[PDB]
């Protein structure tokens, strides 16, 4: 399965997908009592419906990615509802040592009153003391849902995303954005590659036509 | 894969594509622990149990994409489940064909009428091609399709695709497939019930056995 | 508030929850922040506007009551983010009330047949078709069995209840002219109640959020 | 309407539109019909709520101050069905605001170190992860990083804008004992407000269709 690894432990993954460029075809042809016609006619159909504001169409197509990322990054994914979820839960298992420890050149532009180095070396200490803390009172007899009240935001989680390709368009607007927080560009521009690859149509439609965020137009990919 | 089951005079339901089977929703419940599949055995355990304590959001990555072939009035009541895709055939845009749902005397099979039930069949067919042949004459006189449809009847039949998930597919079913539902949409709700147990058997035996609220099911 | 529509109809608001400054405490709230001043909020609500914020308007909501043709309700109803509860031909009988054009909806259509004809021809399929509907359910015909002999223009009604957000996505879809007359007159009822109970954000989204035409000109 | 909640928290009831009537009034138009009286009203809403008819309850609509830890927001905000807008740590400097866990929290359990220590272990995490923090944003490190060394018991602020459909939905899953005891909470907070607010929804809805545990039992 395409997998891009994002970060310095995350990755997305693509699972599934059902239809393709050709199913958004269809489906805006029905309207008219019709079905696919020809590869040259069907291409220029979905531009069409990209610059005319035709969106229905694209919610044929459904995409299921598997996902690790930050828990502060999904907090951000999670508050996109047009979609489901399923998630690694704190409650129910034991949690494993796995971190975002950004590094030194995450703070490339910025002017620190210490070494970007120090930094980093700072945020690994507190999460090996913070996940210290959490293994000491699992093994004391505290309940998994309240010992891992002490981990950090930067804990890794998984999860399941099935996104249909409108929603993924939306996405894709706020998240492959400069706007966006630095860490989710990443993913959404994991995200797009694997769109791209699946439907190239409707992706070159999309960035041509709709796409209003700016770094899928200052980036290959 | 594909299925075609004919429905009423003129309808149909067809299964155009699918993603996900009874080991999706499985997978997607086993990442809480942070696992995956396990046996065939204990895996379709895991989906009855789901089932059984209303585990559900497991069953969203499960989807179905229909095409549909039924009576505007059927088409109304079915368009009320939001949590699903749709696209269907335009009375603005396209030229419409003579096309409408006319129901056997069986339909009243049940229901004492004064006149005989041969006769409403005939009434119902009268009034069908009186209001299209209206409709066409329109047409033929440079009337706006948008607005010369407005005299046909709600039995005239449309076209659809439908592209919904497990979870809402369930809901429709516990709706629709029961005998409160019309009889026209419980038709077609039995053949999406036949399509959904032929390609998720566990997830449907588990749905009919502990979550299914409707009757004609179970029966 | 209530607006009469086409021939028969009407839009009426029932409720609302909200206002503009509803929009500007939800937003504020990112910045561990709730309303300032008069003039700062307004500010606030365009800059909401003018730059895709769009989560802090779906905290004002409203109930309407709508009377329309079946065939614009079939439209209306493909709103998904939304909440209805409509009138049902199951389990009313149906009244007289059919929505008849008057001539004047042929303006700008050279047709082989007068307009004056075209009202003429629909009020007498609408008479044939009720009278038949009348004839069937008087026999022993049940209800969702006779009423599929009637017309498209049946008039309905519906209580919508919505929230800003979603009713903004169903202007800009609907108060255009792509959009079929009949509902784009429901659309700018819609839209003036919209401005009636938030002048602010309704002023915002025609300057920079609108994708329509209608409301520019109208 | 506020409630006071775990160390710090709470729910506030910001605004509601509509009521037990609403419902009425939505149901009713199935029949082209209204409201009647408050026996045959009450007696309705009873009906709708032990045949499955939910529609209706989706034209009553609440909206919420929540202040929560985020471990208890990140459950909270599975729930998609409603509107949400909440502090943010990339925006806003955060404050000093943690749940610690008072002893009691682990009544029932049997640890080898005192229930006072854990709390004291907690809290001396949080200290340490806080003052991490506002190191970092002092020395020039942006907010959005900074606070990625935040434990999950840090307290946000949000707006619920939910409606009585999805919010019936919400006390059958979170008012229950499944539920992490600390939505547990919350969620009895909630179901105060809902009952003041529409008490004959709340009743029938704990008599019909309740599938939870604890509200039967408090
Ligand atoms: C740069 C950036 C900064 C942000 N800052 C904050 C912040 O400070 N605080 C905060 O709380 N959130 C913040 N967010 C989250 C934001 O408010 C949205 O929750 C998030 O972008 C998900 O978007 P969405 O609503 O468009 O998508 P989805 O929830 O997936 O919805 C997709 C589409 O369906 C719609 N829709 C879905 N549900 C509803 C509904 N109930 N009513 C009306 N329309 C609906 C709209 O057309 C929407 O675009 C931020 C997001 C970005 C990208
Ligand atoms: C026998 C029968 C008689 C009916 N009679 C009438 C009638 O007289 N008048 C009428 O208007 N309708 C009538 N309906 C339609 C009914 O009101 C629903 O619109 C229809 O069943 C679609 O169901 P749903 O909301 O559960 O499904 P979906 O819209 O697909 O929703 C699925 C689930 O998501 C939810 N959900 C979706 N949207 C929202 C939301 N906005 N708020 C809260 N939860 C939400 C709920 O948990 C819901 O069960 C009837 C249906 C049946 C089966
Ligand atoms: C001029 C015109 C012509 C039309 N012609 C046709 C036609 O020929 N055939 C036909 O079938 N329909 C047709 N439609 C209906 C159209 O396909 C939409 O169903 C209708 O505009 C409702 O819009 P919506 O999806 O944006 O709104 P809502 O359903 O209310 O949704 C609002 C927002 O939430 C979103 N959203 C909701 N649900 C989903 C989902 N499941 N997946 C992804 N995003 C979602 C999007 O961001 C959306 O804009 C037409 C509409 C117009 C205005
Ligand atoms: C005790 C408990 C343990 C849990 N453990 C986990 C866990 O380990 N991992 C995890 O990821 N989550 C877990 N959850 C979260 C759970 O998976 C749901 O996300 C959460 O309960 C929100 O519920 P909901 O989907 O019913 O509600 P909403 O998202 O508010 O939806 C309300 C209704 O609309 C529906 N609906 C909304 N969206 C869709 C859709 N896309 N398709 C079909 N129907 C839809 C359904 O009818 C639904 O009941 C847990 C919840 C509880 C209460
Ligand atoms: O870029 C952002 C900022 C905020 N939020 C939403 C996510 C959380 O629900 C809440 C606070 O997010 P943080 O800023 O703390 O990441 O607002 C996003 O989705 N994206
Ligand atoms: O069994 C029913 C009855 C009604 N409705 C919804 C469909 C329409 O939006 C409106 C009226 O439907 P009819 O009763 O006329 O079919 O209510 C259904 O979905 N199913
Ligand atoms: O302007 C339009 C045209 C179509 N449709 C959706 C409504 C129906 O579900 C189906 C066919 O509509 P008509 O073209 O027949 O009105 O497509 C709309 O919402 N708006
Ligand atoms: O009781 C629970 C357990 C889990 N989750 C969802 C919330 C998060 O998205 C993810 C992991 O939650 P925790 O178990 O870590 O709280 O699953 C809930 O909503 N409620």
């Amino acid at each position: 399965h395409m997998k891009i690894d994002i970060l310095d432990k995350g990755f997305v993954e693509l699972v599934d997908v059902m239809g393709n460029d050709l199913s958004a075809v269809r489906a805006a042809r029905v309207s008219f009592d019709m079905g696919l016609k020809d590869e040259e006619r069907d291409r220029h159909l979905i531009e069409y419906l990209m610059k005319h504001g035709h969106e229905t169409p694209f919610e044929h197509i459904v995409f299921t990615f598997h996902v690790k990322a930050p828990i502060f990054v999904a907090r951000q994914w999670f508050r996109h509802r047009i979609a489901s979820y399923n998630e690694l839960s704190g409650r129910y298992s034991k949690l494993s040592y796995e971190f975002y420890i950004p590094s030194p050149e995450r703070l490339e532009g910025y002017k620190t009153t210490i070494p970007p180095e120090r930094v980093t070396e700072k945020i690994s200490e507190i999460v090996d003391k913070a996940y210290r803390t959490y293994l000491e009172l699992i093994e004391s007899g505290v309940p998994r849902e309240v010992a891992r009240i002490v981990l950090p935001l930067n804990l890794y989680t998984r999860f399941f995303w099935t996104v249909n390709a409108r929603s993924l368009m939306n996405f894709l607007n706020l998240r492959a954005d400069s706007h966006a927080q630095w860490e989710i560009q990443q993913y959404a521009l994991a995200i797009a590659r694997i769109f791209k690859e699946k439907c190239p149509w409707t992706f070159e439609a999309f960035l041509k036509y709709a796409y209003k965020g700016d770094i899928l137009k200052e980036v290959q990919v």
